C-alpha cells in the first residue's frame, strides 16, 4: 500500500496479519509441517525514486514477526530480515540491486512456488541461489535491452558469507537466468555455481569444492489458468539432515520436480493442487533418499485484495522408515489474511 | 494514525515514543517496579477492509520496542510481538478472529487497568486467559445479534502452547464471557479453563491437571468520571517465584481484588487512585501468601490526543518478611509519552 | 516521509535501505572496517504534534534492522533500537526529551561526523556523552532564550545504568555544551563527567572513579563548502580491548583529531577527504598506543533528495606492530542508499 507520492518519490508500506494454524497428528516433527500455532506478521516498505524519464531508483526492505512466540525469553524465535536491498534502473539498459536479495535460480523456481499454504519446497533461505541470501548483486533486463518483447534475463554475483553455521554459510559464486513469455506461455532457465567454504566442507555430509543449483520452469498464466512445472538439480547444494545421528550438512546429488494446478473462479474460490517430489542421491552413508515427496490438495478463498482465507492439505508420500527420519505425516493449514 | 483509505481498504499505523523512568528507594530488588530507564516504544498496524455492506475484515499487528537497551547483545531484551491476528465480522452475527490476542476473562480485568503506568495485577502474558496469549480463536457478539442494545458475549478456544518454559506454556482450553452496559453503567463476567502441561505440572509449585480463570467486574464510566472493581479467582493458573529457594511455578489458588477512581479534568489532568490485591493460597510449603498489594496514587495529564505526561507512585504494602521474597520497597513511575 | 497531518499531529516514517560492501584483503580480520557484506536497514518515526501556538510535542523512535545476518539464529546479530525519546519544546525557552538519544559531546563531534561510511570515530554507541546513549534528560535551548540569535546550549542528565557489560554500562552522569554560528562559521564546545560501574573499574585496563569527555569543534558551512575540525580528550572513558591478550576495558586518556573536508558540487557529487587520529595514554602495560590513524578519500553521489551511491576509501596509518593489536590494513566502503 502506497502511503507517500510527493516530488517525484513513492513509498509502499505493505504488510499483514496470517492467522495460520498447523494440524497433524500427535505432537508434530514425524509430520511435513509440525503441529500447532504458526501466526506471524509482516511488515515493508517499497521505495521508489524517479530520477528522470529513464532512470528510476529503489529501495525495499520486509521484515518476518511471529506470533506464536510468548513474551518471555523466546519472544524473538523465528524473526528475519527478509529483504533489504537498494538499486537502480536505467531506461532499456537493465535493472542492478544489492544488498540482501532472493537468488537468481528462483526465477526459475518462482512458477510453482504457489500454493495456498506449503509449497516451494526447494527454496531454501540462505542456501546459495534458490531462495533469499544475502549480500547478491544481480543485473536485470527485461525483453533485451528493449528489443524483443517477453524476452528477459539475469546475471547475479554471489558474494562470501562465512557464517557460523555450513547451512547458512557460502563463498563467492555466479549464476543467471533466462525466461521468455508469448500470449500466455512462459519458459525459464537459471543455473548457479559457487564456492563453499572450509566450514561446509567440514560437515558430515557432502562433497565437492563448488555447489551447483540449476533449474527451468513452463508454466501458463491466462484466462484463470494457472499450470506451472519446474525440473532441477543441485550438486552439493541441498541442505539436509540425518535424524538418527543428529549430523547435518548437504546432500552431494538431488533431483528437484514441481507439479502445479490451480484455477482461479471469478468469485473468489482459486482450487490448487500440485506434486513435489526432490529426492537425494550420493548420500554419504545412505546413498539415495528421498527428502520432499507429497501430493497437495487446497483452496484459497478470496474475500478481496485485503483478505483471503485457505485451507491446505499436504498428503506426504515419504516413508516412516526414511532413511533421514524424514517426516512422513500429513499436514493441512488453515488460514486468515489481511494484508495490504 | 490513518493513513491509508482507497478501494474499501483502511490502515491506522499508530504507535508510541514513551519517556518512561521509574524510581525506587536503595536499588528496587525490594521494590514494586524496580529502578531507572524503562522507556519504550510501540509499533503497530490496524488494518480493515470493507469487503460488503455487512462484512468487515480485519488484521492487526502490534510490536514492543525497548528503549532502555544497549546497541549490544541486550539489544532485544524486552523486545516481544504483542498483538498479531486476523479475522471477519459479518453484520449482527458477529465476529471471529484468530492469532495472538487479549484472553477473555480481560473483558473483564480490563475494568480495572487503567492507571497511568501500573495496574491489572492479574492480566499476566501468557498466562492463560487473564493477558495476551497465543493460538487463541475468538467469537464475539455485540449486542446479542443486534437485537439486545449493550448485550454482548464472547466464547474463546485455546489452542495447546507446549512450550520450553513452564511460565509460558499451555494447554488446549475454552472460556467465555459477557457484559452489558447501561447509561454509564457496566457488569461484566469471564470465565476460562484449560489443561495444564506436564512440564506445568512438573513444576515445584502447584498442582493440578486443569487451571481455572474467572473474573467479574462493574463499572461507572461517564461525564469524566471512571470507577470500577474487579473480582476474581484462579484455580492453579497465577504464576508464581520462590526467592527464597528460587523455585517458579503456579499457585494453587489465588483471589483477586481489585478498586480503580479516576477523574478526567477538561483542562488536561486526570487524577487516579487506586487499589490492588491479589492473594494465594495452598501454596506447597508456605501455605497462604500475598503476592500483590499496594495502594496507588498519581495522575496523568493530557496535552491533547498526541502527547501526555504522567505520574503513578505505588504506595507499597507488601512486608519485608514477605513468605515468597516479594519486593517491599515502592516504586514511582514518570513518564512523558508521544503517541500519533 | 511526512504521511499524516491532521488534528494538529503529523507523523513522518522514514527510513533506508543500504546495500553497502567492504573491501579489506583476505579474510579482512586485520583491517579497519573488515571484508563482505555490511547491508542494513532503518525504520522509524519522527512524530509532531502541535498543541498550542508555543508548545509542540514529539517523539521520535528509529531502528536499525540489519540486511548482512541469515534466516538462522544469527537472524538478529546487530538488530538494535537507535532512538526512542519523547519531549516538548516552548517558543524560545527551549525544548527537553527524554530516552535513547544522541549524546551531548556529539554535538562537537556531530561537526566531523560527516563522510560517507566510516568517520567520527570517537562517537562510540552507548559510549556515556560521546555517542548514543540510554536514560539522557536533555534540554536544548537556541537563540538563547531568544535573547542572541545563534547562540545555543545544551545541558545532559546521564541515568545509572549497570548493564551485563562493562562496555555499554554507565553510571550516574551530567554534561553541558554551548555553540555558536553566525554566516558559515561555528564554533561549539562540549564536556561531561559520569560515575563509572563497578563493573567498568573491575576491567584490567583503566583506573579512575569518574569518566570524562571533552571536545571542541569548528567549522565552515556555506556555498557548498563544508570543513571541520574537531579535538578533545577523554579521561577513563574510551573503550579499548587487547587483540594479544583478550582483555577489555577503557583507556585512562585519549587525544582525539578530526579534519573533513567537502565540497558539494550542483551535478550530484560530493568529494570529500578526512583525517581521524585518535591515539590512547596510561593504557596499563602499553603505554601510549595509536588506536585510530588514517587519511580518507572518496566520493558520494546523489541521484536526488531519495537515492544515492559512494565509494569511501580508508587509507590506514596504523602500523601491523600496533600495541593494541589494531588492524593496520586499509578499508573500502560501496554503497547504494535508497532512503525516504
Amino acid at each position: 500500500a502506497e502511503i507517500y507520492n510527493k516530488d517525484g518519490n513513492k513509498v509502499d508500506l505493505y504488510g499483514k496479519a496470517v492467522g495460520l494454524h498447523y494440524f497433524s497428528k500427535g505432537n508434530g516433527e514425524n509430520s511435513y509441517g509440525g503441529n500447532g500455532d504458526m501466526t506471524y506478521a509482516r511488515l515493508g516498505f517499497k521505495g521508489e525514486t524517479q530520477i528522470n524519464s529513464d532512470l528510476t531508483g529503489y529501495g525495499q526492505w520486509e521484515y518476518n514477526f511471529q506470533g506464536n512466540n510468548s513474551e518471555g525469553a523466546d519472544a524473538q524465535t523465528g524473526n528475519k530480515t527478509r529483504l533489504a536491498f537498494a538499486g537502480l534502473k536505467y531506461a532499456d539498459v537493465g535493472s542492478f540491486d544489492y544488498g540482501r536479495n532472493y537468488g537468481v535460480v528462483y526465477d526459475a523456481l518462482g512458477y510453482t512456488d504457489m500454493l495456498p499454504e506449503f509449497g516451494g519446497d526447494t527454496a531454501y533461505s540462505d542456501d546459495f541461489f534458490v531462495g533469499r541470501v544475502g549480500g547478491v548483486a544481480t543485473y536485470r533486463n527485461s525483453n533485451f535491452f528493449g528489443l524483443v518483447d517477453g524476452l528477459n534475463f539475469a546475471v547475479q554475483y554471489l558474494g562470501k558469507n562465512e557464517r557460523d553455521t555450513a547451512r547458512r554459510s557460502n563463498g563467492d559464486g555466479v549464476g543467471g537466468s533466462i525466461s521468455y513469455e508469448y500470449e500466455g506461455f512462459g519458459i525459464v532457465g537459471a543455473y548457479g555455481a559457487a564456492d563453499r567454504t572450509n566450514l561446509q566442507e567440514a560437515q558430515p555430509l557432502g562433497n565437492g569444492k563448488k555447489a551447483e543449483q540449476w533449474a527451468t520452469g513452463l508454466k501458463y498464466d491466462a484466462n484463470n489458468i494457472y499450470l506451472a512445472a519446474n525440473y532441477g538439480e543441485t550438486r552439493n547444494a541441498t541442505p539436509i539432515t540425518n535424524k538418527f545421528t543428529n549430523t547435518s550438512g548437504f546432500a552431494n546429488k538431488t533431483q528437484d520436480v514441481l507439479l502445479v494446478a490451480q484455477y482461479q473462479f471469478d468469485f473468489g474460490l482459486r482450487p490448487s493442487i500440485a506434486y513435489t517430489k526432490s529426492k537425494a542421491k550420493d548420500v554419504e552413508g545412505i546413498g539415495d533418499v528421498d527428502l520432499v515427496n507429497y501430493f497437495e490438495v487446497g483452496a484459497t478463498y478470496y474475500f478481496n485484495k485485503n483478505m483471503s482465507t485457505y485451507v491446505d492439505y499436504i498428503i506426504n508420500q515419504i516413508d516412516s522408515d526414511n532413511k533421514l527420519g524424514v517426516g512422513s505425516d500429513d499436514t493441512v493449514a488453515v488460514g486468515i489474511v489481511y494484508q495490504f
